[PDB]
């Protein structure tokens, strides 16, 4: 299995690593129909989302999608620094695939 | 693919954005039959609710409803400031569709 | 929908509002068969339970019961002040229907 | 329903109350097959387990078993004092049936 | 039932105990398809994973896997020191079977 977020991210197409080294600036969570999602921003101006489950997701990802939202909420509340984000860049805002936190 | 809560809020009918910029004053949680909901208030005087799951909610929203209630609780306990709320105004009290937090 | 715990409590038969305005003194949790419940007490000596799910509960209450237990545990751990409790008084200890927390 | 852990505990076969009045010393969590359990110890030398779900547990206990594990982990992480433990003593280590906390 | 992580670890083949006595340095979480896993590292250079659920896992382990990921996240966020780890060493990075922490 991969050992780093960078190694993991490269196993996929349409992904990009973003070096954030910062805490989340804003957290947005929606339960509005068809938009059950979370959007996070950074002081840097970059915006990312955890996508609404859909056709392209494999079953195994459903639980992971819920976990990611859980992680982003607590990471935001605790003002924890995010190291890197592996994101799918064929979505707008970019879609979070993986996250890493250091220290 | 909204980038902000206001943009997200505009995709729905009967919604409005409330700029709160404050922590939740009261948190009320009910497990009474047909009243399984959460109600929050702000010192401003606004009261909002996370509705009881009903026939108007699609299947994707069920988990989102539970997530929102989780978010409101932890947000209240941590005295975290809420920035904006996207709410449905055809309900009394207004029903939360999305929340955003900043700082 | 109700806007306050008092308004909400008044919608049911066999309920009464207890003004606590204090943190929980003790938290008891049981996983013993047929006694899967939580019991909380206050300095005042007042004691309350979240009932074991039974035939009197409607399906929609099942997840609300679990949420209420989650809520009591975290408010206990955080020393959070409980404002009022809406409880059914035809059970001993009185059974928690709704809880409100405020400044 | 019982009003205290002592009363609750007395309702079962093969159980005894342990007055611990101390925070958990060590927390062990296993996800190894047929050993998905939690083990906790105290300075006094007492060791207790939350049993792996088994053929002796009724359905309603399944959710309670998972809750108990959640409770022990957060109690450990928060250095919260455990008041008493009601345990089944026909198991080694003794199996947790209920726990109470005060302070 | 085993009484210590060391005893529990011994019951398995291809396992090994790691004495860490340190907080997690970094936490990486992935929801990328087929890589829904968590990777943690320590200052020492040790890297461990919570494997993606697969054909090697039995019924009861599925919930335990999710629990372990929850634990690692909260342990990381709280900078809680990890004492020992029981890992399967026929995986790269080594796969976590059990974790123990002492306060
Ligand atoms: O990553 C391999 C899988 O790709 C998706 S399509 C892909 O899905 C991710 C979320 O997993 C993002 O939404 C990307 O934006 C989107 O392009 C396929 O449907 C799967 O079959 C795999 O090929
Ligand atoms: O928002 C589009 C959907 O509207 C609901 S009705 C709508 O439901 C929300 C919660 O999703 C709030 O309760 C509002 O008060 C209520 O008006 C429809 O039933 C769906 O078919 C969509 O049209
Ligand atoms: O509250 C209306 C419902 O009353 C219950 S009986 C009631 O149930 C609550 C929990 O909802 C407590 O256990 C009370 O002690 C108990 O009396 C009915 O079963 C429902 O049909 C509603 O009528
Ligand atoms: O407690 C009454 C029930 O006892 C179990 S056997 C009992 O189960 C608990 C967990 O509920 C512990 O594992 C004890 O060590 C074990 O002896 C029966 O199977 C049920 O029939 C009830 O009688
Ligand atoms: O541990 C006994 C079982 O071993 C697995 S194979 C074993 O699985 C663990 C997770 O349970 C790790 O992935 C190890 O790397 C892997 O080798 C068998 O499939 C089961 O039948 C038991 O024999």
């Amino acid at each position: 299995a991969p050992q780093t977020i960078t190694e993991l991210c490269s196993e996929y197409r349409n992904t990009q690593i973003y070096t954030i080294n910062d805490k989340i600036l804003s957290y947005t969570e929606s339960m509005a129909g068809k938009r059950e999602m979370v959007i996070i921003t950074f002081k840097s101006g970059e915006t990312f989302q955890v996508e609404v489950p859909g056709s392209q997701h494999i079953d195994s990802q459903k639980k992971a999608i819920e976990r990611m939202k859980d992680t982003l909420r607590i990471t935001y509340l605790t003002e924890t620094k995010i190291d890197k984000l592996c994101v799918w860049n064929n979505k707008t805002p970019n879609s979070i695939a993986a996250i890493s936190m250091k220290n």
